[PDB]
């Protein structure tokens, strides 16, 4: 495999910080004027992270359709996501909105709200079945109507009604609470473990919207989780491993939104997790059972 050649040579060469640097100095710089109108200033939760406009989503709203929201779209994987910000609490109507118009099927939230003291989320889901949240301004309510908790990561399956049509739909929302912000998890195995409870969830098929994916900027871990998947699926495509260059995939999402993957250390486990997940890919389904045993799930 050239990908587990290349790996060894950073490794053992200290690089990964300088392969890190070249790739931001690579990466693409489109407009972004949009996010950056007084008007939507209390739509951006962090100042130097905006959707460029050539890709980013809008509502189907007359007053205002800006939200923090890029769309990915991976033409020779066939597969799209939207990566976007956690929601504030004035855009949490707003988020659901964007659920709604897209047609999509999961959202995955990579953060807790609170981390490292400081709040980097809202609470934008409810916690018990009982007490629904609507949401006045975009006419949507939202039940939680079932959650599986596991030792890392929680799937809830809600239910979202447009109050307008009484038309309703079921998301599933997955979960990962032990990433933290600017770093990385725990092992290759918990990750790829919940990639691919994300995969079999049929949340990701062509048939449905683009499925949703944040974490409190929607660009460090968010973007790590992206690049796996669209790489895994780039080597299912060919059944080659050695046809696909990590780093220029990374360099191709980046046209779509700035600043995906944050951290060196977030650019070397992207690495281990296609280089692992590649056995899978390559036919041998037994892996998986194994990443389960060592996620320590239950
Ligand atoms: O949540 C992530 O993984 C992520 O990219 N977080 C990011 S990217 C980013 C910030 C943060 C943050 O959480 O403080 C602070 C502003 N600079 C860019």
């Amino acid at each position: 495999m050239e990908m587990e050649k290349e790996f060894e040579q950073i490794d053992k060469s200290g690089s990964w910080a300088a392969i890190y640097q070249d790739i931001r100095h690579e990466a693409s710089d489109f407009p972004s004027r949009v996010a950056k109108l007084p008007k939507n200033k209390n739509r951006n939760r962090y100042r130097d992270v905006s959707p460029f406009d050539h890709s980013r989503i809008k509502l189907h709203q007359e007053d205002n359709d800006y939200i923090n929201a890029s769309l990915i779209k991976m033409e020779e994987a066939q597969r799209s996501y939207i990566l976007t910000q956690g929601p504030l609490p004035n855009t949490v109507g707003h988020f659901w909105e964007m659920v709604w118009e897209q047609k999509s099927r999961g959202v995955v939230m990579l953060n807790r709200v609170m981390e490292k003291g400081s709040l980097k989320c809202a609470q934008y889901w409810p916690q018990k079945e009982e007490k629904e949240m609507i949401f006045e301004d975009t006419n949507l309510k939202l039940t939680l109507i079932s959650e599986d908790i596991k030792s890392y990561y929680t799937v809830r399956q809600l239910e979202l009604e447009n109050l307008t049509t009484q038309e309703t739909r079921e998301i599933l929302h997955f979960h990962y609470t032990t990433w933290p912000d600017f770093g990385v998890p725990e092992s290759p195995a918990s990750f790829l473990n919940f990639l691919f409870k994300v995969r079999e969830s049929g949340s990701l098929s062509p048939e449905h919207g683009p499925v949703v994916v944040h974490c409190s900027a929607g660009i460090g871990r968010s973007g790590t989780f992206c690049l796996a998947d669209t790489c895994l699926l780039l080597m299912d495509k060919r059944k080659d491993p050695s046809s696909v260059d990590i780093k220029k995939v990374l360099l191709e999402m980046r046209k779509f939104r700035m600043g995906l993957i944050q951290t060196a250390d977030q650019l070397r486990f992207s690495y281990l997790a296609v280089i692992e997940g590649a056995k899978f890919i390559m036919g041998d389904s037994s892996v998986q059972d194994q990443w389960k045993e060592l996620s320590h799930e239950d």
